[PDB]
């Protein structure tokens, strides 16, 4: 026999493994890379733990894989594969913890609401209090807790009862189980500033990349050629491919592969289409819509009740109160004996369905979905804003023209649908004006855009944007995937004033670029830094850009561009006589790409800013750019920082400085120019009266280089600054430069 603490270790592993293995399909066979990103490269699950404080936060939209991530953390731990530093892992569902109001202690939490030790309960708990650094607790769906002012009081006792919310507050501070690791998953709304005081690391979960989707479908589909054919479908059906970047949609696609592969279209395009397809699928396991209508309305009523009550787990009494019989439950929407909706998005969908079709819903109540007496209305007002936003988009979608006929089957009279469509339409039409006139609110902007798209009425989008005066649209770090690109394009394409569209730090990808194209003609500037865009994406962007007279700036810092975009870049530079700014830093451009693209730059007259920071254009790259820029009349700023340029390239840039009369700022930090290259440059400055800033930091330059430059600075009175910070100068050489020309910056 073994002591009580080791027995519990083994019990807990056994239970956690058993609860995490499946979701028959094994989670091990199915789990696919879903990258974690941290705000300030991007990390796999394995590095989740690579004040103080002790809490790790995983944030992501609904359906992005947060639950499935935690369940894989559990399975990996319980079977020995990763996270072995923890002797105990305690998984909790926040929506379940919310359902207990009777107070309880840490011991009751761990033992009665997770895993009961067979023997020695008190010894086990003591062991835990004594080794908290070997414990992990996970809390899935933290946004589904209801916190108060009454739950904000200190509580350091592990044995004394209190509210679950007070326990959790104090766990997060380190007042209970100090040094135990915590992992919380949450939707982006309910991460407040009070919480971040106690977070060691905050991660964002965006969804599958384009290759993730492919791996996912290969794991789920082993029958020969089926996965290939689904990938072929996605690569021919862009909007559907874009939806699958969210893991929940990849799941639905996989689930409905038969129906999707039968037709050559019309495939689902919008979010609502996808939810109707999975509804169709479930119904087939039992016109067919009409036949199960009372069920669907009973399910929808419960869903709406749940949302209004912020209740996502229903007890058998709540279920017979809402009146959902066992045939209702068998349909597939309620699961997992207290039940919950298959996913929170199905709760939202079923409530939207109820709002569109139930005779108990007054027309006017729909105004509370869009922000603008009856029980329906009272429920909507108390609903979590992020569930209302989901519900509202589904409502808009169910009321589109595509679905007139489908819904008409369910009614004796269309009068009711007419009234709800008209109301929703009225709200949507004024929603962008309403948004801007109420003074970051841009997540909310995005949901309004989503609802407009779901409605699928071109004219409504046009009305919504009429009279706006958007110049700059900032949507950094906003969860912008491919499908949000489709929604943006649908609305923004009607703008009459060119917009600076800022989508830095999202997951646009190649599919998103494609989906964005229709509104490219409405952009004066497009910022797509840090968005996983490859050569395929930019080549398509550039082809469309050639026909967009207003587009003058493109920024693509930090993507996956290689030399294979160079020809498209050369066309962009040679053919767009309007183009002002191009940022291509932190890609994989080499000397070959730079020589190719440089031909375009030679035939360009208007470009002002060209950025290559972090590529590797090298000597031959620098050479070709320099010769192409020798006669160029507009370029004012060139950056070649960190490009592995040496003396041959410095000679070329120096020969270019002899001829060029417009470049004002030349950024050469972090290369290996050396004294010889700085001598060349210095010669050039003697025949240049236009350059103002030459940056040479971190270039292996010696005092000899500084002397060559100082000599040139004696006969050049146009240059303002020459950066030499971090070069190998002795302290004595540093002292000696300080008395000489002050335009040297050290
Ligand atoms: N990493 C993943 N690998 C495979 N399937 C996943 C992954 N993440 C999510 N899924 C699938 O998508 C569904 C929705 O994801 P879920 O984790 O419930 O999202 P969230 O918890 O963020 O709302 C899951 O039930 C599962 O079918």
């Amino acid at each position: 026999e073994a002591a009580a603490c080791k027995k519990y270790m083994s019990k807990l592993r056994t239970i956690v493994a058993a609860q995490s293995r499946f979701l028959n399909l094994c989670l091990e066979d199915i789990y696919t890379e879903n990258t974690l990103e941290v705000r300030t490269a991007a990390l796999g699950l394995e590095e989740l733990f690579s004040e103080d404080a002790d809490t790790v936060l995983v944030v992501g939209e609904a359906g992005s894989g947060k639950s499935t991530l935690l369940q894989q953390v559990h399975l990996l731990w319980a079977t020995g594969q990763d996270f072995q530093e923890f002797l105990f892992v305690f998984p909790f569902s926040c929506r379940q913890l919310q359902c207990v109001a009777r107070p309880l202690s840490v011991m009751t939490l761990l033992f009665e609401h997770c895993c009961w030790p067979d023997v020695g309960q008190q010894d086990v708990f003591q062991f835990l209090l004594d080794h908290p650094d070997r414990i992990l607790l996970t809390f899935d769906g933290f946004d589904e807790f209801k916190f108060k002012f009454t739950d904000h009081e200190r509580h350091c006792s592990p044995t004394d009862p209190t509210s679950v919310q007070t326990l959790l507050f104090n766990l997060l501070q380190g007042n209970l189980l100090k040094n135990a690791r915590k992992v919380l998953t949450s939707r982006p709304d309910a991460v407040s500033a009070f919480l971040r005081k106690y977070v060691r690391t905050e991660f964002n979960l965006k969804g599958f990349s384009e290759e993730g989707i492919e791996l996912y479908l290969r794991k789920c589909h082993r029958e020969p050629g089926v996965a290939d054919r689904l990938i072929h479908l996605l690569q021919t059906t862009s909007a559907l491919h874009g939806l699958c970047h969210l893991p929940v949609f990849s799941w639905m696609v996989s689930k409905c592969h038969q129906e999707l592969l039968l037709q050559d279209g019309g495939s689902p395009k919008t979010t609502t289409d996808m939810y109707l397809l999975i509804l169709q699928h479930f119904l087939r396991h039992a016109s067919l819509l009409q036949g199960r209508l009372p069920t669907l309305l009973r399910l929808g009523q419960l869903a709406l009740w749940g949302l209004g009550m912020c209740c996502y787990v229903f007890s058998a009494q709540q279920l017979q109160a809402a009146q959902v019989d066992p045939d209702d439950i068998s349909l597939g929407f309620l699961v997992q004996a207290p039940l919950e909706f298959l996913h929170i998005t199905f709760q939202c969908f079923l409530a939207a369905f109820y709002l569109v079709l139930s005779t108990d819903v007054p027309t006017a109540s729909l105004r509370y979905l869009f922000n603008c007496e009856s029980t329906v209305a009272a429920l909507l007002q108390k609903t979590e804003p992020h569930n209302l936003q989901i519900t509202a988009a589904f409502l808009a979608g169910l009321l589109s023209r595509e679905h007139r006929d489908l819904l008409a089957a369910c009614q004796a009279s269309e009068r009711s649908l007419l009234r709800r469509r008209a109301c929703a339409r009225w709200c949507l039409a004024r929603s962008l004006h309403k948004h801007f006139r109420s003074i970051h609110a841009m997540p909310g902007f995005l949901w309004l855009i989503r609802s407009l798209y779901e409605m699928q009425e071109e004219r409504l989008a046009q009305e919504a944007v009429r009279g706006l005066n958007v110049e700059h649209l900032k949507l950094t770090f906003c969860g912008v995937g491919p499908a949000e690109c489709a929604a943006l394009a649908f609305v923004l394409r009607h703008l009459r004033r060119p917009v600076a569209l800022q989508l830095d730090h999202n997951s646009v990808g190649d599919i998103g670029v494609e989906q964005l194209l229709p509104c490219l003609g409405a952009c004066k500037a497009l910022y797509l830094r840090d968005n996983n865009i490859s050569d395929r994406g930019i080549c398509k962007l550039i082809e469309h850009a050639l026909h967009c007279e207003q587009l003058q700036k493109l920024a693509l810092f930090n993507n996956k561009l290689t030399d294979g975009c160079a020809h498209s870049v050369a066309q962009l530079l040679a053919c767009k006589q309007n183009f002002l700014a191009l940022r291509l830093g932190n890609n994989h451009i080499t000397a070959e790409g730079a020589q190719v693209l440089a031909e375009g730059l030679r035939d360009n007259s208007s470009l002002q800013f060209l950025g290559f920071w972090g590529n590797k254009v090298g000597d031959k790259g620098a050479q070709a750019l320099a010769e192409a820029l020798s006669d160029h009349q507009s370029l004012k700023w060139l950056s070649l920082v960190g490009n592995n340029i040496g003396s041959v390239g410095a000679q070329a840039l120096a020969s270019m400085l002899e001829k060029n009369v417009a470049l004002e700022e030349l950024c050469l930090e972090e290369n290996h120019l050396q004294d010889a290259g700085v001598c060349s440059l210095a010669e050039g400055l003697k025949r240049n009266s236009s350059l103002k800033v030459l940056k040479l930091s971190n270039n292996c330059i010696t005092f000899v280089g500084a002397e060559a430059l100082l000599q040139a600075l004696a006969s050049n009175d146009t240059i303002l600054e020459v950066w030499l910070r971090g070069n190998p100068f002795s302290p004595e050489e540093m002292e000696a430069l300080s008395h000489r020309d002050s335009r040297l910056l050290l």
